[PDB]
Formats: C-alpha cells, sequence, structure tokens
C-alpha cells in the first residue's frame, strides 16, 4: 500500500501496542509510538482531529509526550510519538497497592504541572484518566491522547456548557483520590446509579488519609465548578508545597525557540549545509523528518546514546 511508502522511507515497523504501532526511526535508532489514523473511517470527525493535531504542535513541555513527526497521505494520517517504557499510571498504582501521600504528592505534582501547562496554551485536555498519563523510560510522567464517566465533572455529565479548566480540576481530584486510595470515588456497576453517585458527590474518605489530603480533595471535588479551587490556587497549595516548599513548576523547559548546538552541528553535516541555515530550517518546525530527527537526536543525548547519524 501507497500510504506507508513514505512512512518505511523514515521507520521500521514493529509490534501493536487508532492503531498504534511500536516503530524505530531509522537515522537515530530511537524507538517511537506511530499513531494511525485512517480518514475513511473518522469521516465527519477529521476536522476535529486535525484542530487536535495543531493543538499538539503548540504543547512542548517536560510532562506532556512529544510530537515528533506528522505524515498525511491520500487516505491516512500518522502521528509519531514517545514511546513511553514504563506504562499507564493505574497499571503502576495496581503494583503498589495505592501511594503514600508523599509518592502521591510527587506523581501528581508532575499532573499538575502539564495540566496547568495545557491550560496556559488556552487548552483544556477533557480527558484525564490514568490511562493517559505513562512513565518515561526516567519514570516521568507524561501526558497524552460511558468508558471515561468515573473521571467525568457533574456539569460534564449533564450536558451542560462546560469550562474546560473547571473540568480537569474535577478529574485531578478523581485521580488524586485513585493515587491515594488505589479504587475510584464514584463507582457502580449500573451507569444511572454511578451518574447519580457523581451528580451528588459524596463519597468514601478511608482512614488512612490524612486532614490535609481530605481538604485538597473536598477543594477539587465539589459539584458547583464555581466553588472549585483554581489552578492558580493549586500550584502553591499547602499540600502540594508540603516538602518541597516551592510551588509547581508549570512552565515549559522544552523550549521551541532555543536549539542544541550538538544536534544542530550533526545535522548541518548530514545535510552539507552551515550551522546558521540548520538553525533557520529546524526553527520552522514543520513536524516533518526534520523535526522527528532533531528531536530524537535530542532524547538520543539526553540518554548519553551517541548522536552520530
Ligand atoms: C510500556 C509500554 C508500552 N505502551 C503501552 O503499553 C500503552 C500504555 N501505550 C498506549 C497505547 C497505545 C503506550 N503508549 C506509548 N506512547 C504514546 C504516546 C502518545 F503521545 C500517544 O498519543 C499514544 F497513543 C501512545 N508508548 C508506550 C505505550
Amino acid at each position: 500500500m501507497k500510504d506507508y511508502d513514505e512512512l518505511l522511507k523514515y521507520y521500521e515497523l514493529h509490534e501493536t501496542i487508532a492503531k498504534v504501532k511500536l516503530a524505530c526511526h531509522i537515522l537515530t535508532g530511537e524507538m517511537v509510538a506511530i499513531k494511525i489514523m485512517d480518514k475513511n473511517t473518522l469521516g465527519s470527525d477529521l476536522p476535529r482531529i486535525k484542530t487536535e493535531i495543531e493543538a499538539l504542535k503548540n504543547l512542548r513541555h517536560q510532562h506532556i509526550c512529544q510530537l515528533y513527526h506528522v505524515l498525511e497521505t491520500a487516505n491516512k494520517i500518522f502521528m509519531v510519538l514517545e514511546y513511553c517504557p514504563g506504562g499507564e499510571l493505574f497499571d503502576y498504582i495496581i503494583s503498589q497497592d495505592r501511594l503514600s501521600e508523599e509518592e502521591t504528592r510527587v506523581v501528581f505534582r508532575q499532573i499538575v504541572s502539564a495540566v496547568a501547562y495545557v491550560h496556559s496554551q488556552g487548552y483544556a485536555h477533557r480527558d484525564l484518566k490514568p490511562e493517559n498519563l505513562l512513565f518515561d523510560e526516567y519514570h516521568k510522567l507524561k501526558l497524552i491522547d460511558c468508558g471515561s464517566l468515573a473521571y467525568a465533572a457533574p456539569e460534564l455529565i449533564q450536558g451542560k456548557s462546560y469550562l474546560g479548566s473547571e473540568a480537569d480540576v474535577w478529574s485531578m481530584g478523581i485521580l488524586l483520590y485513585v493515587l491515594m486510595c488505589g479504587f475510584l470515588p464514584f463507582d457502580d456497576d449500573n451507569v444511572m446509579a454511578l451518574y447519580k453517585k457523581i451528580m451528588r458527590g459524596k463519597y468514601d474518605v478511608p482512614k488512612w488519609l490524612s486532614p490535609s489530603s481530605i481538604l485538597l480533595l473536598q477543594q477539587m471535588l465539589q459539584v458547583d465548578p464555581k466553588k472549585r479551587i483554581s489552578m492558580k490556587n493549586l500550584l502553591n497549595h499547602p499540600w502540594i508545597m508540603q516538602d518541597y516548599n516551592y510551588p509547581v513548576e508549570w512552565q515549559s523547559k522544552n523550549p521551541f525557540i532555543h536549539l542544541d548546538d550538538d544536534c544542530v552541528t550533526e545535522l548541518s553535516v548530514h545535510h552539507r549545509n552551515n550551522r546558521q541555515t540548520m538553525e533557520d530550517l529546524i526553527s520552522l518546525w514543520q513536524y516533518d523528518h526534520l523535526t522527528a530527527t532533531y528531536l530524537l537526536l535530542l532524547a538520543k543525548k539526553a540518554r548519553g546514546k551517541p548522536v552520530r547519524l
């Protein structure tokens, strides 16, 4: 099939993980996750996923899975994203039963950092849940992307026009609960009973939760989105500040503007161009093979692997 022609110039496909395949970037040897979307099946949804790809092009952060490459053919769209070998967050919560308040704080501060940055760029995620949070090789969290009902804010369930920011805060409250308890605050075999439980907003408070844990949950989990704690307050909340003594770092460390000389130098030689020219081209950020190759060289560098293509 011709849809794979251009893609197989850049990557070797491996196992299945939209369909998602593990792949190897030929030039760097770096592993990636490739999301394969078929335009025909998407149909009426196509213009909406196009908007979402453009949102991800505007997100570069230490706690968001990097988009490396976007390729479009007659029938498909390929998104080359970061491979996260540590797995998804709920699998991790299952391995430890539940996290201590301490290890919840480590994890939760990363989640807050990513969400705050998403809101800073003018988006809301709107689908926060453990499945959308993965561990990288450094055991650091990365955010990606009836089934999501358990994490849905009361207003989101009702169909009332929502503010994404307030809905995200509620979802984080649910995540905070799951991290510290190892089960959901609102759960039922019956969908109708789950709807009523979420809109009621009453949940068991286990005996092992500190009063500061319990207060933060009450502030995040408010059925009225107007009474819900704002993101700014969350950044420097006493529970959050504990043991760190500094607010959540939400600002991106991963810049669009700054470049790495070593990676630029290696691409210059390979392209047979100068430093100024190679810098001009890379800073275009077209999310083509160049973008992919540059960002994967930067990852290869961070692991301490050789930079030679
Ligand atoms: C460990 C391990 C392998 N692994 C999994 O077992 C499961 C949880 N998924 C989700 C899927 C499909 C993975 N996703 C990504 N990367 C990714 C990054 C993104 F940004 C995505 O949008 C995406 F779908 C997958 N790497 C690795 C995995």
